[PDB]
């Protein structure tokens, strides 16, 4: 057995109670979804800034209804430290997931992105702290290698931010950093490389690139590629992320305090997935015979983005199960029947 | 020198400047040298650190006439329409509002966050558009951080060791991504221990040369943090009133860049005990105690040392006071405000 296999038995024998932050969101609800699987107590922390109410009812349909009985949900906003602390109250792990995504985003309102991605993650760090919780799992990203062109990316070298989103990610390390030396609170950043699977937001001007093409592929809408097609990415299908998550929580002192790559460890540039999502969307009798308009690059795109994940591996038992394909197979059937 | 020709061109052309933290030890020291150039200048402080009768004092120093170039926004720069309306009609901008005090920020890690990068975020937009001619805000040395490297150059920083020194490198990490972004530039200017006049010294998270002043002027213990061969670069404050004016009317070729403003020079605890007590023996001040060796405090770097080798280049940063000489300059305010 890997790793992740002993945790999920050793999790459903001796119960923890966790903290979702952000999880009526994409990765948030996935992470919920596992672990009320896994028949934990489960805490939730959303303001529905970007996640969505039909996210939880998804959620609640999917589990038992015992499972469901241990989900305790609050409406509440990081920003807010009073909801921080309530909500960490009694809590064992966290999983810190509430944020604002989108570069682009930050780019038109920095403001609100440093607020809640800086401030928020601040506020929640001191809530755990002050609980006392025995693990603190928190989001990062891949944006921190900004502009270092090595590849693979090795979690020890990166780079200048470059956009106020990759500030605000990189601060977040930071930060927990910073705790770690003075108050010994220990903390674990995963970077995650473009993640995707059911439940990523489609609708939206800030979609991200799988379910921004799912959507306009099924309603039979142009795809536009922004630069040559050839930009490349490390597309992580969202069930390696949670394996990532629990990993991480349940991780011993030598794999705490820590950050680490989350991906596969493949490169797949536009183009590509452009052929693989035309591909995969063809099985669920969706046809879309139009071309990809390969248009202008977006500006602060990193044109090649490849993740080594041997730290995670090494150090955590990181195993993903999902390359892109496996993924976008068990990923497409929802967006069907999410647009139509 | 490229401070005095700086001088005589802003008195022949006067600009219009902001200074926020005016009321604060530095601000206010900059208020007083943009006022004495007959400089119209905009002020904000909300009075967290800074005090009123530092503002008081400018007026008495300067003119009834440079005074009334001054206008005042009691203002929080966590409140953006208080930036906006500070930023209005502005060409330079000499960003010092902050929260201070290594020891503050690991005791409210929060309110240091919401000052340090919050506040500094909301005046970077309100500059960005308000389209000011220059953006000159205060950095730190406190952003090597734990690099051994002795003296410190600008390309070769560590990893921060307090929330504060946090705070004061997110600065320069929005400044940077503003210049690449929305091509609005700045200046930051890393700091190395700043003393001088109306450096608060009735504090709990006083500086050390206003704290050792002030218990010596009244005869208390003074308690040197470690062994005593901790050594700082101590920067009298007319150095730094010299770099931020140098920095604000750079040209495009000298914004967007990250300074080290300091004396490069070394000066352990126990020699800085030394000179406190000669300098204020010089204006008839005994202080006859030994100093009192205690544990060292958490997270302070043991040696500073600032290489000033890019601001004399890029700025004609030619500092006119090494440590002893502005000790003298700075005494007679203590002894005077304590009597
Ligand atoms: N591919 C990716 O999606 C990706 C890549 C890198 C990093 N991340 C990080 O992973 C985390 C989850 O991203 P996601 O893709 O699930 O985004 P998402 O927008 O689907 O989910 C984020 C959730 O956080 C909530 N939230 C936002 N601001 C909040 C606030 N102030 N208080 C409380 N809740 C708040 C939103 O309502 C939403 O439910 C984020 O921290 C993000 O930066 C994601
Ligand atoms: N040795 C040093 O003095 C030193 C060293 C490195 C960096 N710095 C930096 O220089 C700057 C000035 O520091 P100082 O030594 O004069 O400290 P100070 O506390 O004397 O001055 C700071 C001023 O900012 C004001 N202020 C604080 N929060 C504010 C807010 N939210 N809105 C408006 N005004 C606010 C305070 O009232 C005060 O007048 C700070 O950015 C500090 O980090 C100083
Ligand atoms: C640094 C980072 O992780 N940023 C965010 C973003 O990462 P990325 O910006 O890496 O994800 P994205 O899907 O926005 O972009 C990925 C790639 O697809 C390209 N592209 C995108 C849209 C389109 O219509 N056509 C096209 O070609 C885009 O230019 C880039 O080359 O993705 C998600 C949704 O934004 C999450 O919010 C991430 O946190
Ligand atoms: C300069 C720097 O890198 N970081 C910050 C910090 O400087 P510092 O923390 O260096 O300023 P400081 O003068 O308080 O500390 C300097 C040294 O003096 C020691 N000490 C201090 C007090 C005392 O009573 N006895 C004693 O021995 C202290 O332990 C340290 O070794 O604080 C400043 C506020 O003034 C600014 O916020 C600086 O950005
Ligand atoms: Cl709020
Ligand atoms: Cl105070
Ligand atoms: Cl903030």
């Amino acid at each position: 057995t890997n790793r992740f296999e002993t945790t999920c038995a050793q999790l459903r024998a001796q119960p923890q109670k966790w903290l979702v932050t952000g999880c009526a969101g994409f990765i948030g609800s996935n992470l919920l979804e596992t672990l009320l699987g896994l028949d934990q107590a489960v805490v939730g922390l959303d303001n529905f800034a970007t996640g969505h109410q039909h996210n939880l009812d998804e959620v609640r349909a999917a589990v038992t209804p015992e499972q469901w009985a241990r989900f305790t949900f609050i409406e509440g906003d990081i920003r807010d430290l009073a909801a921080c602390q309530r909500a960490v109250q009694g809590v064992d792990r966290v999983l810190h997931q509430a944020a604002l995504g989108s570069v682009p985003r930050s780019l038109k309102d920095p403001i609100t992105t440093n607020e809640v991605n800086i401030g928020g993650f601040l506020n929640m760090l001191v809530a755990a702290r002050d609980a006392q919780v025995q693990a603190f799992v928190y989001a990062a990203s891949s944006s921190t290698y900004g502009d270092h062109p090595d590849l693979p990316k090795v979690e020890e070298r990166i780079g200048n931010p470059l956009s106020p989103y990759a500030v605000t990610k990189y601060v977040n390390e930071l930060y927990a950093d910073v705790f770690a030396r003075s108050y010994g609170f220990s903390s674990v950043g995963l970077r995650y490389f473009n993640v995707f699977g059911k439940r990523q937001d489609p609708d939206g001007a800030y979609a991200a690139v799988i379910p921004k093409w799912t959507a306009a592929m099924i309603k039979g809408e142009d795809v536009v590629i922004n630069g040559d097609g050839q930009t490349s990415r490390d597309f992580c299908f969202v069930e390696n992320a949670v394996q990532a998550n629990l990993l991480a929580a349940m991780a011993a002192p030598e794999g705490a305090n820590q950050v680490y790559n989350v991906a596969y460890n493949a490169r797949t540039t536009l183009t590509e997935l452009f052929e693989h999502l035309r591909r995969t969307l063809a099985g669920q009798g969706v046809s879309y015979e139009k071309a990809p308009v390969y248009a202008e690059f977006r500006a602060g795109d990193v044109r090649h983005s490849q993740a080594d994940i041997g730290k995670a591996g090494k150090l955590l038992g990181y195993e993903p199960a999902y390359d892109i394909l496996r993924g976008l197979e068990a990923a497409m059937p929802w967006y069907t029947q999410f647009l139509r």
